[PDB]
C-alpha cells in the first residue's frame, strides 16, 4: 500500500485530465479546460468534451449521469478528505469512484496521478516515468555536479503588485531541491509555505541568483503578471539577468512524472551553458 | 505583504466605505457619500448613516465620538503619513483605530482595501476577489491574445477647457496595462504623471486610437466635460469614433478588486467584439 513496488467510459474530475491524456484515453465528460495547463493541440482537443465540473471545483451530477461513466476518477487535496467521502457516496450511485488524496504541493501530486494511471490501466508508462525521472535525477545530479555545487537557483512567477520566489517544498521548486540545486535566500521567508511573497522594490533579494527561472503556461508564454514583473526596471539590474541567464520554466506545476521529467529536461539545458 | 480586536460597530473614513458595503455591513459613521461614487441604491441607503468626515477629508472628532466605534478604519494617501499618525492618536482615544498607506493610482489601492476588508472580518470574499482578478487578467489576455496585439485602445476624461488621456500607471490605465493592451501615443507627455492634458484642438492626438474608453460614474453617466469631449467637432473625426468604437467605462478609478473586475468584465465584452 505504498506508491513504490517490488473501464471503458472516463469521466475526468480534477487530476484525471492530466491521467486521460497520457493514457490517449478520450474521456466522457471532463472538468473545465483551463487553457494555461495545456498544449494548443491539447486544449482545442479538451473542448470538444463535455464539461462536468466547473474550475471552482463545483461538480455537475447531472451532467455527469447524462455522460454515462463506468468509471469516475480525479484527486483530492487531503484536506477536503472528509468533505469528499460524501461526494464520492453521491457519485458512487452514477459509477465507481476512485478518488486519491494528495499532500503538499512536491511529489505528493506525481505520485497520486501515478496511481490514477494505474487505476485506468496505464500503469506501465507511469510506472516507467516515475523510474526514469528517478535514474534522470541521479544521472544529472554526477554529470553536472560542478554547476549544481556553485549555481544559485530561484524560481519566480508574479502576482498583481507584487511577485512571488518558490520555496523548496513546492513545484519546480521541490524538483529543483530534490535534484540537489542550491536555491536563493529568498526562499527563507517561506517556512513551511510554497513561495514568499515581495514587493517590486525587494527586488534585489535575489541578487544572489545566478540563474533565474519564470513559470510560463504550457506553451512558453507568461502571464502579464510575470512579464509585468520581467518588465520592472529595477528586475533589469539583478547580477543573473545582465548574465542573461533568465529562462522560462514549463510545467513548473509537475502534475505527473512526465511533466516532471520535461521539467528536469529545461533544469538540464541551462545546466549546458553554465 | 498582501499575499499570503472583533467589531460590529464601525466608523468608515475615507476608503472605508467601499469596504464596509463589500461586507454587507452597516457603519454607524461614515465619510460624506459623494454619489458618483456608488449605485443609486448604495448611495440612498448611505445617506441614512451619521456623516463624520467632509469630503474635503475634514474629521469631525466629536461626531466619530457620539457614534461610539470599536473600530474605525481608514486608507490614507501615502504623501499623508505623519499627518495621520497624529489623527490616529486622537481617535485611537474614541475606539481602535486602523489607517493603511497606500501610493500611487494603481495596484496600490484595491490592495489597501484588500486589507482593510481583513481587518474587518471580510477578508475571505476579498482574498477570492483578489485571485478572480489575477486568473481573469491571465484568461483574458490568452483568450484574445489576437485582439490585445492588433488593437490600441485609449482612455479619455474631461475637465473645463481641455481633456485628458489616462497613462498606464493609474486607474482604467493601470488595468488596461496589465491586462496587456495596446494604448495609444496620446499617453506619452504624462511621463510619471497619472494623466495627459490636451486642448480641443488637439483630439487628433488620438488617431491611433481603435478603441475609446471614456470614464463614467458608477452609474454609466458621464459627467458634463466628459460629456463636452464627446460633443466636439474635431472629435466625429477620430478613427475610433467613426468605426463606432466609443464605449463607457465604470470604476476606472477601481478602489477595490471586485470593482476592478467589473472593469475587467467591460473590456471583454469590448474585446467580444473587434
Amino acid at each position: 500500500h505504498h506508491h513504490h513496488h517490488s473501464p471503458q467510459r472516463i469521466v475526468a474530475l480534477e487530476f484525471g485530465t492530466e491521467v486521460v491524456l497520457e493514457a490517449g484515453i478520450e474521456p466522457v465528460g471532463v472538468i473545465e479546460p483551463v487553457a494555461t495547463l495545456y498544449t494548443a493541440e491539447e486544449f482545442e482537443q479538451l473542448s470538444t468534451y463535455p464539461v462536468v465540473q466547473s474550475a471552482s471545483l463545483e461538480i455537475n451530477m447531472e451532467a455527469i449521469a447524462e455522460a454515462q461513466p463506468d468509471l469516475i476518477i480525479g484527486g483530492v487535496r487531503v484536506e477536503s478528505h472528509d468533505e469528499y467521502v460524501g461526494i464520492r457516496e453521491d457519485l458512487e450511485k452514477i459509477a465507481p469512484t476512485v478518488f486519491f488524496d494528495f499532500d503538499g504541493a512536491g511529489s505528493g501530486l506525481r505520485n497520486m496521478t501515478l496511481e490514477l494511471s494505474r487505476v485506468v490501466g496505464d500503469g506501465e508508462r507511469a510506472e516507467a516515468e516515475q523510474q526514469r525521472f528517478e535514474e534522470r535525477v541521479e544521472e544529472i545530479s554526477t554529470a553536472y555536479a560542478d554547476q549544481l555545487a556553485d549555481t544559485t537557483f530561484a524560481l519566480v512567477f508574479g502576482v498583481d503588485g507584487e511577485f512571488a520566489v518558490v520555496n523548496t517544498n513546492a513545484w519546480g521548486g521541490e524538483i529543483l531541491h530534490t535534484l540537489g540545486a542550491k536555491q536563493s535566500k529568498a526562499q527563507q521567508p517561506a517556512g513551511e509555505n510554497f513561495a514568499a511573497f515581495y514587493s517590486y522594490e525587494e527586488i534585489d533579494e535575489l541578487s544572489d541568483a545566478d540563474v533565474i527561472f519564470y513559470e510560463t503556461d504550457a506553451q512558453e508564454n507568461p502571464d502579464p503578471f510575470t512579464e509585468a514583473l520581467l518588465e520592472q526596471k529595477l528586475w533589469q539590474s539583478l547580477p543573473a539577468v545582465e548574465a542573461g541567464q533568465v529562462h522560462p520554466l514549463r510545467y513548473s506545476a509537475a502534475r505527473t512524472y512526465a511533466q516532471a521529467n520535461i521539467v528536469l529536461d529545461q533544469i538540464e539545458e541551462v545546466l549546458k551553458g553554465l
